[PDB]
């Protein structure tokens, strides 16, 4: 099975850690805070890592049956978290948390949805505090607290299917910081994470990480004064489903991709997609000024010592 | 280029008319209301139709710069609608509306997001009325009205980028009906649609349309008593990106697909994926009781006269 990557243009592809179209290519330096994403992790052989799900609508989300607080105006909803496909979460499996689980610290704003209930469907404005300041964010041990913002009492009784779908993160001076490179405490403050997908840090001199950027919407209680945010990922969802479906074995350490721009009728830059599932370019940190109506094309398997042409 | 379909399991794939995982396979008879979807339309040769976009996060949404009402407590947002990629919408092109535009009539509840503006990012609870009752739904002529529910004044000034992201449809006695098979008036109640993707109506006797189904969340002002809903599409997004990227010529009228279930170690049913971009089965109308951890496999090109084994 020969290796290949999708021929879809960048602006048509979606973020693997957040529901947003890709609207930028940026290069990240070798910062103190190491990339350690749990979502959007796939090898070139199509091995999903961490909490990576192929189910796009399940990304950075939580889902499962409502339970009582004992068994574990704002109203708290308590979920027994499960996998996107409806099957139970394996506490002692080799995932840090259920697939799709948020992989960063912030207060994630979204909607709590109760879509199948016989008495009637229900939804409500909600948020999930994923920071260590929330002792109840413990999806690694089977439960999470979701806060229905300004209502929901009488609607959170046990025994019902719920989804939390993300819309934004909180911003503003009084509110907890959004830190996309800071992993949450999946088992809460009192216990440790386990089975994390490995850190991502380019080993070769001159090669810096290429990240796919999206806009991150911000909630600030109707003010509209908090500063705009972004969120990044190693690979678009379409790369991930493609690699998964393909299962091509890696013939070298990295796959040389060229970024082709039909309107220019030529290659704009080249990059290496390492077996471990991340891209690098020979370029300094910062935003790449290239049109996003171009696509990646697999040209060759190369060694780790293949020297990239400067971007 | 040989034809193939994705080998991904159904429960991993996503609705091409709505942001939701697929969670059902249903069969639809030949009712008075003919399937006429504008989203989720792609041929087996990878040709996109209607308003079908590859940008998953753009589906059933609106986006573009804010304009003044003149140029065209609740606060009305007026958009100059554009394409998902940021390029202008071609009023006199061959789409009924910009790509991803909602293709049914309802009141679609969602979030109006102003995510990049320098003075500060903003968002608010919003809705878009796509029924003929809203004369201001005219994306065919370049403008749509989005209603910010219970606020937003002072934030809707001209010259800013906005997105409306769908969450649910309204339900409950006093509210306009959700009709997923009823096309909207793209040019408003006083003008005609143009360039619609063609109707979907199986020609062969005994063959009925197979649809991929998802849950449709319902907003009913926090009551939680409105009946639960569904939404359907002809092909999941993962099929659509696969067909687009592939561009494989059709060799007959239809591709015989087998639904393979690894756990059962056998084919569960078969179907015909017509070139026009829809699947049929030899089965009566209603829900298909099959596990959704199976996948489709292309086995052969067949004539329209190929007789399907009953499901």
């Amino acid at each position: 099975v020969s290796f290949s990557v999708p021929g879809l243009v960048v602006e048509d592809m979606s973020n693997s850690r957040w529901p947003a179209q890709i609207n930028g290519l940026v290069v990240r330096g070798n910062e103190a805070q190491v990339v350690h994403f749990q979502n959007g992790r796939c090898t070139t052989e199509g091995t999903l890592l961490g909490t990576t799900t192929l189910s796009i609508n399940s990304i950075c989300g939580l889902r499962g049956l409502s339970v009582s607080q004992a068994s574990v105006a704002d109203t708290t909803l308590w979920l027994r978290v499960e996998e996107p496909d409806g099957r139970p979460y394996d506490i002692f499996g080799d995932q840090p948390a259920p697939l799709g689980t948020p992989d960063f610290t912030a207060v994630i704003v979204g909607t709590a949805i109760r879509p199948r209930t016989a008495s009637g469907a229900y939804l409500h404005d909600a948020y999930v505090d994923t920071t260590p300041g929330d002792a109840d964010f413990t999806p690694s041990t089977g439960n999470t607290k979701i806060v229905l913002r300004g209502g929901g009492s009488g609607h959170v009784g046990q025994g019902h299917y719920w989804q939390f779908r993300p819309i934004a993160v909180e911003g503003g001076g009084s509110r907890p910081q959004y830190q996309e490179y800071n992993l949450p405490d999946y088992a809460g403050p009192t216990a440790s994470n386990h089975d994390l997908a490995p850190p991502v840090a380019p080993r070769m001199p001159g090669e810096l990480l290429l990240l796919f950027e999206s806009d991150m919407p911000v909630w600030d209680n109707g003010a509209g004064a908090a500063p705009a945010q972004k969120i990044h990922c190693l690979l678009p969802n379409e790369f991930i489903t493609h690699l998964f479906d393909l299962q091509a074995p890696a013939l070298a350490e990295a796959a040389l991709l060229r970024y082709v721009h039909p309107d220019s009728g030529r290659t704009l830059f080249e990059c290496k997609l390492y077996r471990e599932g991340y891209m690098v370019v020979a370029a300094p940190a910062g935003r790449l000024n290239f049109p996003l109506d171009g696509y990646f094309r697999f040209d060759s398997w190369v060694s780790a010592f293949y020297i990239l042409s400067p971007v």
